């Protein structure tokens, strides 16, 4: 077996191990634990000079490359008009077939089994990278440049691994060759790209020794395909229940909302968690630069903008225009930033609903910023929007990190004397207690004249829509309390609220 | 009696009513009604937790692959690389001629009706999405990506249809 094999070569033997969180705070070991059947791994607890502990792969040997070129050359000559399926388990069928019938009448320096690893982890995966990708104790992994692969491991921190990068040219096709993969190519006119490869994990690039000047680099973070959920955002603190329950109601009623903040605020996740109070049966457009967001409704459009060097671009802009003529319930655009803006807002102004987040830190700035080139979205339909939440980055007293929503504004009106937003903070932030204030019984202008008055209520029965309100989130705060965290499973106690109620609701999942 | 080819799977029965406006606003209800001759509408609520009902499309049975490829190749033939005139009604007239002239002695497992119906339904009209163009009850249809075709319908709202697109390619 290629792994006894490379054990004899070694000084002393390593202890075979299920998994690294044994080694755990330790310091003097040697082990070697299992990946994959072509994956194991060996770790040594001798640090380098400079403190990095070393990972090694182990994988089959490879074969020639005469021999590899030899079996590309056949496969392309193979096949080589036609166009592979977009099916991912079909296209890697096809290509398992191809390949076998290749190899059949083929004498190899190495097993058969040894090839197809080796071809398939190049053609299909992410190359010498995919062990990392495979070890789920890899939390990040770094090309920083020429020379080694770092990653950083769940065990033992910084680690330097034994797979090296030491040729500028392979190490840029590296690069174009994992932006392709991941939907989204490199070019040197576009150098930088954020995506995520077929795994989910997200990646950054950046092409070409004229930007990168140690050689093209990248960073991959590894994190669940499954996104952070409501109830999971309730408990770490970043909005109160009743702030989601909130959000739960408005969102039942087709308000527009923007999630705001700073760079890494956490946008993007907190737009993700609350989709999943858009009403099941509708349909959803999202609008992305990149895929980051997970709709979970049937009815999901999910489009992404491209960028050629010239014809065939698409942005932003264009998807939102085109959504005008997709009848869609909600549109969700990644984020917002230049003339697409404008376009979100016709949007609003021909009926359909609408969540973006926007790079802004209070609501002052938001109109400022929404009113201004480029985006130029004119006064009087600025009040289309009806919601501005704003969240940050904040540090605790320990000095650990946080983000917190700080203020959730209902935008009334922009006033004629003069140009100042008229607006209601429904919640805001107490940075001292870490706790999160509602304005909040008879404050909101959108419950009390837009939701009171579709439903509807007088101002004297106005307790029941409060009422509603405290009910939704008990509800939340009891899936929160049984643990409920996983954002599929919480989307399901959703829709299993709409379809029973609340009252009925809350009562079933108060047992467990 | 496709229609009852199809009832007769049917554990429940669906009541026919011919015009769904008397279902507006009913939760329950499992009834039929026809759009034309070749298309009748099962709709059905469900305890779908997703709150999408069913809009199932009957429409008659096709001719095999093997049936309809002979005659596309037949039809392709008959043409010999001429171009369509350039009107549009007389197309289908010009259409409708040659499938009747080549279907004439040919032997299907399915009524030559049936086959026309799906040859020109395909050829000339928008395939397995026309029974929701033709249906009057349809406002909106969307095929947002793999998966099941969703109309908006002016009486039950949003509906999940049977029709299913599965493969990229296609
Ligand atoms: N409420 C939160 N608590 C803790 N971590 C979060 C929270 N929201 C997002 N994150 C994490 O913070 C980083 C930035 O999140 P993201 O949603 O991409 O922010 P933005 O969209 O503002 O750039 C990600 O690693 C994400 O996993
Ligand atoms: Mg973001």
């Amino acid at each position: 077996s290629f792994v006894e094999d490379y054990l004899t070569k070694l000084q002393e033997r390593p202890t075979i191990i299920e998994n690294p969180n044994i080694l755990k705070g330790s310091k003097i070991f040697n082990a070697i634990y299992r990946v994959d059947d072509f994956v194991y791994i060996h770790i040594q607890s001798i640090k380098s000079e400079d403190g990095y502990n070393q990972y090694n792969v182990i994988e089959p040997p490879r074969p020639t490359h005469d021999e590899m070129e030899e079996i590309e050359e056949k496969f392309a000559l193979s096949i080589g008009d036609k166009e592979p399926p977009e099916d991912t388990k079909e296209k890697e069928k096809l290509i398992r077939s191809i390949l076998d019938k290749i190899l059949l009448r083929m004498r190899l320096s190495v097993p058969k089994e040894y090839v197809i690893y080796h071809f398939i982890r190049d053609k299909l995966y992410t190359g010498s990278l995919e062990p990392l990708i495979r070890d789920p104790y890899i939390e990040d992994i770094s090309i920083p440049g020429l020379g080694h692969v770092y990653i950083v491991h769940k065990v033992f921190g910084p680690m330097r691994t034994s797979i090296k990068f030491e040729n500028y040219e392979e190490l840029d096709n590296l690069i174009v060759s994992l932006s392709e993969k991941s939907y989204r190519p490199v070019s040197h006119n576009r150098p930088v790209v954020d995506a995520s490869l077929p795994d989910g994990s997200r990646v950054n690039f950046v092409y070409g020794v004229d930007i990168s000047r140690r050689g093209s680099n990248l960073t991959v973070r590894k994190f669940s395909r499954v996104p952070t959920s409501i109830t999971q955002l309730i408990m770490f603190g970043t909005l109160s229940s009743m702030m989601a329950a909130y959000i739960w109601t408005m969102l039942d009623e087709g308000m527009n909302l923007f999630v705001c903040g700073e760079t890494a605020s956490g946008k993007t996740t907190t737009l993700n968690a609350i989709t999943a109070f858009i009403p099941p049966n509708l349909k959803i457009v999202t609008i992305e630069d990149t895929p980051e967001l997970t709709v979970p409704h049937s009815n999901w459009v999910a489009e992404v903008t491209r960028e050629t060097g010239g014809e065939g671009t698409i942005k932003l802009f264009d998807l939102l225009k085109a959504a005008l003529r997709q009848r869609p319930n909600y549109i969700l655009v990644g984020a917002i930033r230049d003339k697409e803006g404008n376009v979100a807002f016709q949007a609003m102004q021909t009926g359909h609903s609408v969540m973006a987040t926007f790079h802004a830190a209070n609501i002052t700035t938001l109109i400022q910023r929404l009113t201004g080139y480029p985006i130029e979205v004119p006064k009087s339909y600025i009040n289309n929007l009806n919601i501005a939440l704003f969240q940050t980055a904040l540090y605790d007293k320990k000095g650990n990190l946080i983000r917190r929503v700080v203020e959730v504004d209902e935008i009334i009106d922009i006033d004629p004397v003069t140009n100042d937003v008229v607006y209601i903070p429904a919640f805001t932030y107490d940075s001292v207690q870490d706790k999160m204030l509602f304005a909040g019984k008879g404050s909101s202008y959108l419950i009390e004249n837009k939701i009171a008055v579709k439903r509807g209520i007088d101002r004297r029965n106005i307790g029941l829509l409060y009422d509603e309100l405290q009910m939704r989130s008990r509800f939340l705060n009891l899936l929160v309390e049984k643990k409920i965290f996983n954002y599929y499973d919480v989307w399901d106690y959703i829709l299993r609220a709409r379809q029973m109620g609340l009252e009925e609701a809350i009562k079933y999942v108060s047992n467990i």
